[PDB]
C-alpha cells in the first residue's frame, strides 16, 4: 500500500465500513423445459438492498420486487437466502423483506437524516449495475426536494434527491450514503434518453423511508388517504382552459362522492357535462394534477379537508373526510 | 435535527453553491402557435435553457441556440418571479446572447467575473443549470482539456479556446454558468459530445475570456462586428473528390472583399464542363487544407485588415491582398 | 491561478507531469481513390496508448491495432513516428509498439501497483475520447476483480479494475493512474446501451500488464498453458441440463487427448453420445466456463493437473500435464 | 355496357349473383370513454364471411372472431344483425355464426367441391379487403395440396388451395368460387413480406369447409382424435439430432399413456432421459410432425393404431386407440 | 421466325394496346435548383408520371399531384419527343389536371372516350402507364368495385364514385389511362392502398364521367368553379373526445355564406374556458356525423345554392340558410 | 369435375403438360454441429428450373446457385439428384447443371421464340416462390426490350421481358411460358419497395438464353469481349458536366490501354486530370454506362471498335480491337 490522500482515505473507509450492509436481490421468475415441461426458476432482474436491522429486515425498490415468483437476497460473504416479503408502498417505491440469518453477519446501516442536506456535499452510492457486485460510484447531491413520476404507479414522488453519482440499471434499492456514512436514500431511478447513467439520478429521502419501514414492518402495509377520484391528466384538459383539476368520476361510495362532488357526463346529444372542477384544496391552490397529489400527500386519513370547486359557472366549497384507499 | 459536520472539501463546494445559485436565471423559448379549437394567435413554449445574470442593470447571459427562433422571451430568478426579456443582441458564431430584464436591482445578483486563459486541466469545476427542467442542478467534475475546437452546427462555423469538462451536461443546461473552485465564472456551459444525446462525460463551455469580450461589446453597441473575406466556399466533403488541397471558393460577390481584388469563383463552360475557379491555399502565411483551417485564421484577424490571400490559379500559385470589411 | 485547492492542485501536477507519456495512435487502412483509383492509406481507427521506456515501446489494447496496414503514433508535442508491432496478446487484448524516436521525447511512465487497490481510491484516465487529444477524466475505482469477456475475442479477463471515471470510444490503450501518479491499469471497456459513457469503465491492471509488456519485448509472444480441449457454451449446457463444462474435442495431440478425455460423438442413428464432462480441476469445482478458465488461466506450462470428469453414472479423475498452444 | 366479352360477361353474372350472400363481419369490443369512462361498444376488427342457409348461419374465419365482446353481421343490404356464435373449430380456422333474420335475405351460397380442382383453372375472391365492402378479385388456382400453418393456432392445415387473386387484410371469412360460381374455399391467409397481397393467397377447401359448418351445426363443436401426447418441435429435434417426433409427456389418462408410451425426463444429475421417439404410425413414416399431423389427421376416434417408437437401441411397435379431446 | 398463333382472348388485349398506347405519355416535374459548383439556377426533375392526349389540340390529361409543385412541365410522346408542358388548369380535390403540348396534330391520338355510370364489377380492365419508370406498361385486371369513396391527402378532401380495380398499378402510373374492354377510356389511375407502397391489388381510378366533365371545363375556362360554405371546421380525431356527432364549425369568416348567415364559431370566454360554436349535424336533410358526409353533401351541390344546414346551438337544433358562393 | 370453359381449360392443360419439365433447386451451404464439430449440410435457398434436354441439362438463375457448397435438383415425382456446375453466365444471370437421371424422367421444355412477342399475349409462369412446389400464377407481358440492373454484377440486362404475372422469392429460375405451351423467358427477378410481387415482374428472354445455354454445353463458358476500361458511374460525374462516359483507368494490358486511351490522373497540385470521355463507339453514340455497355453488347471478341472520345478539349478518332475479359 501508498500513502493516500485524506479524502480518498475517506471514502475508501467508508466503503468498508458500509459494503457488509449491502446486499443483492434476485428475482427468479419461471420458465419451462424444453423437454422435461416442468419448471425451473430463473433470474429476469437483478437489484440491490441493504439490511435495516439484525432481525433480517431488508429495504429496496418495490419495483425490484414486481412479479418474483420467488427472490433470494445474497449477502456479502455471497450466501444466498431466500426471502419473505414483510410488505410494500407502491407510491413511494419502498420494499420491505424479511430472510432467516445469523444476526451475526449482518450490519444493519446507520439511518441518517435527510432533512438538513445541502447541495454540493458529496454521496456514496452502493448497489450492482449490470450485476457488477456493491459497485461504489461517488458524486454531489445535485439537487433536494425533487418531484418525479413514479412510473410503479404514475403517481408522483415527492421530497426526491439528485445526484451525479453514477446510478445504472441494478441499483435500484441500494443505498445512498453522506460523508458520515450515513444512509440518506435510497436510488431508485434516473433521467436518461439512452437508459445509461447520465448524471442525473434520483434517491428516495431517508426520513420518508424510515416511516415507511415501521409501519411495513408492524403491520405490513401502510395506509394512505383518498379523495376518492379520478381525474383528467393535465393533457387531454389542456385544450379546455380548464384552471385546475377537471374531477372526471367521484364513485357514490367513496369520500367525495359521499361529499357530492359532481362527475362529468354527456349532454344527451354528447356534449360534455363537466364535472367539478378543482381549484383549491383547503387553503393551497390547485392548478394540475401534481398539485392536487402533493397537498394530499400532506393528509392523513379521517381528516376533513375542505375543497373549492368549480362547478356549473359559480364556485363553491365542500367538507370531504379522507378515507383509506380500498385494499385488494 | 441537527446538521453533520461536513469535510472541509465538500463545505466549500457547499458555500460556492449557496453563493452563485442565486445568479443563476431559467429561460424560456416562446414561439406563437395556433390554437386548436378557438384558431387564434397562442403563445407556446418549444424550449427552455439556463442562463445567468451579469449586472445590476438587468442583462442576463445565454447561449444564442436557446434563445434562436423565440417570438417572446420569460426568464425566471431563483426566486421564482419571471420578467419578460428583450434581445440587446447575440453573436451566432460564439453561440452567445445577451437579454435584459426589467426587475428589481436586488433580486440581482451579478456573478463573480474569472479568467479562461491561465486555466490548467484538474483544475475543479462546477455547473450550474437547468437540466431537464430540474431547476439549479448542481453537478462537479473537472477540466478535462483546453483549446478544443468543436464545429458547432448552431452556426456551423466552428468555435475555438473551448473548454472541456467531465461535470455532467445534459440538455437543459445551455446557456448556464461553469465555475472554478474560486466560484468565479469561467465558462458557460453549450454543447457536449455523446452518442445518446445525454452526458457522456464530454461536455463545452465557452470560455469566460471570449465571453466578457462579447458581452460587453453587445451591451455597449448590440452586436458583435466580425469581418469577412466576402466568399462563399465549397465544403469539405464536397471537393473531396478532385483533390482540392484547400477551400475551393465558388463565388467571390463582386460586391464583397474578395471579388473587388478579384478573386475567380467556379463556373461552367456552357459545355456543361466544371471550370472550377480559385483555391485558397494560405491566408497571411498559414496553410489552408480546410474550411475550418480558413476559419480559425480569420477568427484571428481584424475588421480592416489587409490579409494577403494565396490562391491556386491555372497552374501557379500567386498571392492576392484583400481588404476584409464588416459582416452586413 | 487564483489559489487552487490542495486536492485539484494534485490533479494539476499529476496530469502536467504525466500527460507526457501519454500518445495518440492512429491506425491506418489502404484505400481507393474514386478516380485516378491508386490505392492510398487512410485512418480506420484510432486509439491511444502509452510510452513504456526510453526504447520507444508503446503500449494499448490489442483491439486497437488489429487489422492495420500501418500504424502511426503522436506523441505529446505532435510529432509522429511509424511503429512496428512488437507483439501482443489477445486474451488479454494488451499489444506493444516499438518507435524509432528521441530518448528526451520518451518519458516512460512510473509503473504502479494493481494487487493492493482499494475500492474508494482516486483514479486519473488519460486518453484521447473522440478524438480529444490528451483527455483527463476523473473518478474512483468502483470495483476491483471484475472479470469481463474478452474485450477483443473469446476468453474471460480476470482481475479487471472498474471505475466512474468518464470512459469513452478513444479512450482504448490510455493509462488509469491513482493518486501517486502511478499506472495501475489500462483503459479498455465499458458498459453501455449508448455507446458511450454511462459511469462503468474498465481496465486490466498493471500487474498483468507488467508481464505481458515484458514477456512481448523479449519473446515477442507469451506462452500460455492449454488444457487442449474444445467445448460448449454455457448456452448449449443448457437444455441438456447439468452443471459443468462438456468435452466436444480432445485432439489426441492436445494434451486432453493424450490423458484420454472422450469428446462428444453421434451413435448410428444421430443421437447424442455425450462425451466427458469436467465438473472440477484439481480442486476448484467447474461448471461453466468462467470457471474453468478463472482456474486454469493460473496454470503454467507443465503443471499436471488432476481433472474431475464424469461419464459411466459414476465420476472419475484423470491427470492431465499442461502445454503451450502452437 | 358497349357488348361485353363472354368471358368478362361470365364473371359479371357470377359475381352480379353471388356478391348477394358475402357479408361484412365486425368484431366489437369494450371500451372506456376517456371523459366519461362509462363503458361502450367498439371495433376490434373486422372481416368477412357468407350465408350458408336459410337458418341464418353465416361462414367465417374463426380469427376473425376470435376474443370478441359481441358480433354484428352486415347484410348486402347494408342492414345489420347481432351474431351468435354456434361453435367453430380452430384447427382449419373455421367458425359458424347464426343471425336472426328474413328469408328473403339469406342466399345459401352455393356449395362446390374441392377435391376435384385443378391447377390453372379460374377463381373468383369475394370479401372486404381494407373495408372496401365486397370487393371481387380474380385469379387462378395456383397450387392444391398446400400445407399451410395453423392461420390461427399452431396445427397445420392440410389441402389448402393457392391462388394468386389478390387476397388482403379484410378477406378472410369470404368465399373463394369456381367458374361455375360455387364455394371452392374460403379465404383465410396470404404469405407476404410486405403483410398485404403479393400473389400467393390461401383458402381453406370446400370440402372440408362443408364437413365442419355441418358438424358445428349439429353438436356446435367437432370431435377430433387425439393420439395423447405432447411432443418437441421440429426445431428442439435439431441439436439431438434425430428423424422424429420426441414424445416429452403421455398422460397416463391420454391413451398414448394408457398404452405405455414413455415421456422425456431428466436423471439424478439433470441430464436428459430420452423419453421415446415416434418415428411411423401405422405405415407412414413420420419424422417432424408435419407428419405425425398430417397422417394421424386422417384417423377417426377409436382407430386403433400401431406406432412405431424406438427406445433401447431396438425398435418396437405399440398398439394405441385415438380418442377425443375434451 | 414466323409469330405464333394467338387466342382470341389474348389476341383482343394485344389489339387494344397496339391501337392506344401511343395516346399515351410519359410526364416529367422538373424544379429549380442550386447547382452545388458553381451556385447557379438548375431544372431538375423531382417526380415523373403518366397522362394522355385529350384532342389534336394538344390537350394532355393526368393527375394534378403529378404535376403540382412544378417548376417545369415535359411531356414525352410514345416516339419519345419531348416537348414543353403549359398549365392549362386543374382540380385539386378530384386530382386532375390538363396541359397544352405544341406538337404536330399527327403525333396526337385523342383517346376514345368512354362511359363510367353503367359499368359493371368483374369487367376486364387494361391500365397503361409508367410504373417506375417502365414505359407504357400494360397491366391487365378486372373491375374490383365501383362508388368507392377514397381520400386522398392529395387535398384531404375525399373523392367519391371512384373505381377499384385488381390491375397492378404503381409508382408511375398516376395520371395515366384505364380502358374497359371496348378500348375506350374510363377511368384515370391515382391511388392505390398499400402498406409497401406498391401494388397489393387494390388500386383506384377517378372515373371518366367525373373527368369529361372536368376536362371540358378546364379546357372552356381554365378552372373548375366548386360552391362553398365559407367555414374552417374540426378535424373529426380532434372533437371526437367531445362526443360532437357532427362537424363543429370552428371559424365562420364573417366575409363568407355562413358567416353572411349567422353560424357561431367556437370560442374562449377569456377565462380560458372553451365555449365551442355551432354543430352542424345535418345540411340539406342529410345527416351529418363527420366531415365526410359533410363533403359528399356539398359535392352533390351546385354554387348559388340555398343550401338549408342543421345546427345544435345552445340546447336546440336549428336550421339556417345559407347561400353558396364560388371558391375565392 | 365440372364442365371448364375454354380458357381456363387451356391454362389448365397446358400446366399439366408443362409442370413436369419444372424442377426445384436446393442451395445447400455449410453449418457446423454445436457438439459434434463436423459439418452438416443446410439449405440456405430455393429456387428454380427446367429441363433442358433429355442429357439432363437444367437451366436456371445463376444468382441462385451462387455460392452453394453443393446443390440438388427435385424432380416432378419427388426424386432428388444431385447437380453438376456445367457452366454458366454473370452477365445475363443464365446458369446450366447436370444430374444424372433416367431419361424417361425427363421433359425438355419446348423452345419458344422471344423475337416476336406482343405486349398483351398471356404468360404462365411455374416457379417455387415461399417454397410452394411448382406454383402457376399467370399474366400478360406488360413490356418488350427493357433494360434492367444485373445486381449479379452491375451490369445491366438488355432485351428484358416483363410481366404481371406474380413472381416471388423463390420463382428464380423457372420458365415463362406463351398461350403455345412454350418457353419464352426464364423468371429471374423483380421491381418492389417490399420484396414481395408488387406485379413488376421480368424474365430473361429464351432467344437470349438458347445460345448461351449451347455454348455452356460446349465449352462451359461463355467468351465476351471487352475494352478494357474501369469507367465512373454516371452519378459522381454528374457534377462535371461530362457528356458521355469518363474513363477512369486503361490498364496498358488491355484493348484501350494498348491503343492508348488515357486514365484520369492528379495534378500534382492534387487536381484531377480527366482522362478520355467517350462520347461515341463506332457509329452509335455514347451518353452514359447503359449506352456504352448495351452498344458493346453487340460486339464479339475480335471486332476492332472506333471509339471517339474528348481528349484535352480536343475530340478523337481511336480504333481498339476487343479481347477476352481475363479469365479466373
Amino acid at each position: 500500500p501508498k500513502k493516500l490522500q485524506t479524502d480518498e482515505l475517506a471514502t475508501v473507509r467508508l466503503f468498508q465500513e458500509n459494503t457488509p450492509s449491502v446486499v443483492y436481490i434476485t428475482n427468479l421468475a419461471v420458465r419451462q423445459d424444453a423437454f422435461t415441461l416442468d419448471v425451473l426458476e430463473v433470474p429476469q432482474g437483478s437489484g440491490s438492498g441493504f439490511v435495516w436491522d439484525k432481525q433480517g429486515h431488508i429495504v429496496t425498490n418495490y419495483h425490484v420486487i414486481r412479479g418474483a415468483s420467488d427472490l433470494r437476497v445474497t449477502l456479502a460473504d455471497q450466501t444466498t437466502f431466500d426471502a419473505k416479503v414483510v410488505g410494500f408502498d407502491q407510491d413511494k417505491d419502498v420494499a420491505v423483506l424479511r430472510i432467516d440469518a445469523p444476526k451475526n453477519k449482518l450490519r444493519p446501516i446507520p439511518v441518517g437524516v435527510s432533512a438538513d442536506l445541502l447541495v454540493g456535499q458529496k454521496v456514496f452510492a452502493i448497489g450492482n449495475p449490470f450485476g457488477l457486485d456493491h459497485t461504489l460510484t461517488t458524486g454531489v447531491i445535485s439537487g433536494l426536494r425533487r418531484e418525479i413520476s413514479s412510473a410503479a404507479t404514475g403517481r408522483p414522488i415527492q421530497d426526491v434527491i439528485q445526484t451525479d453519482a453514477a446510478i445504472n440499471p441494478g441499483n435500484s434499492g441500494g443505498p445512498l450514503l453522506d460523508s458520515s456514512g450515513t444512509l440518506i436514500g435510497i436510488n431508485t431511478a434516473i433521467y436518461s434518453p439512452s437508459g445509461a447513467s447520465s448524471g442525473v439520478g434520483f434517491s428516495i429521502p431517508v426520513d420518508t423511508v424510515g416511516g415507511i419501514v415501521d409501519q411495513l414492518v408492524r403491520f405490513g402495509k401502510v395506509t394512505r388517504p383518498i379523495l376518492g377520484i379520478k381525474f383528467a391528466p393535465d393533457q387531454s384538459v389542456e385544450q379546455l382552459g380548464v384552471s385546475g383539476v377537471l374531477v372526471l368520476d367521484a364513485p357514490p361510495s367513496g369520500p367525495a362522492g359521499k361529499a357530492g362532488l359532481q362527475s362529468t357526463k354527456r349532454d344527451g346529444y354528447g356534449r360534455l357535462v363537466l364535472g367539478d372542477i378543482i381549484t383549491s384544496v383547503n387553503g393551497t391552490k390547485v392548478s394540475n394534477g401534481s398539485d392536487l397529489y402533493r397537498i394530499l400527500d400532506q393528509c392523513k386519513v379521517g381528516d376533513e379537508v375542505t375543497v373549492e370547486v368549480l362547478r356549473g359557472d359559480h364556485k363553491e366549497k365542500i367538507s370531504v373526510t379522507l378515507e383509506p384507499k380500498p385494499d385488494e
